[PDB]
């Protein structure tokens, strides 16, 4: 497992900062990866956009709201939103509940996005459709680029 070309450097220590924490020997990393890209394109598609404050891995504020005192069990600190380091956690730490609970990296991934309770046509807190079936395979589809085993 080594670092894609298109991947930034800061990036990749973000995500395999992460991928240690859950044990994943290199391969959560490439899926991290995948979802950063697709949600924030490494923090270079942001503005514009009214989730810009989102941060990489765009998780909404209900969302992180939810998940404070599991990010601080897991991680030993606060939940920092203006580190990108915890971002990143806090995305990992999602997308690694919903993998489990839901039996699959795909699943994981469209859950992820769209929510538990996902239907076509639903939308997010600021009103944009949720495209999860979608949003699944092509992070799924980058994922396995990238070299991704599983
Ligand atoms: C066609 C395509 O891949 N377009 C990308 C956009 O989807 C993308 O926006 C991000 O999309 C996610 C769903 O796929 C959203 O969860 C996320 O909120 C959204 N990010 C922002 C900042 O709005 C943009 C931005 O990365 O990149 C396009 O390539
Ligand atoms: C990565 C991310 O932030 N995805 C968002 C989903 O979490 C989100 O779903 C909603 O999350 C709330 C807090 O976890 C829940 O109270 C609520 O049940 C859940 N809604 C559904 C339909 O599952 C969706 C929609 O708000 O937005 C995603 O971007």
């Amino acid at each position: 497992v080594t670092k894609p070309a298109e991947v930034p450097s800061r990036i990749w220590t973000y995500v395999m900062n992460a991928d240690n924490a859950y044990g994943k020997g290199g391969d959560f990393a490439l899926l991290l990866s995948a979802v950063i890209k697709k949600e924030s394109y490494f923090g270079d598609g942001l503005s514009g956009s009214p989730s810009a404050g989102d941060g990489l891995m765009q998780v909404q504020p209900n969302t992180r709201n939810a998940y404070l005192s599991q990010f601080s069990a897991k991680y030993g600190h606060a939940y920092n939103h203006s580190s990108e380091q915890d971002q990143v956690y806090m995305g990992s730490l999602i997308l690694n509940e919903k993998i489990v609970r839901f039996g699959s990296i795909y699943s994981g991934l469209l859950h992820y996005n769209g929510g538990d309770y996902w239907y076509p046509g639903a939308t997010d807190s600021y009103g944009r459709p949720i495209l999860a079936d979608q949003y699944a395979n092509t992070v799924y589809a980058q994922y396995k680029s990238y070299g991704g085993r599983y």
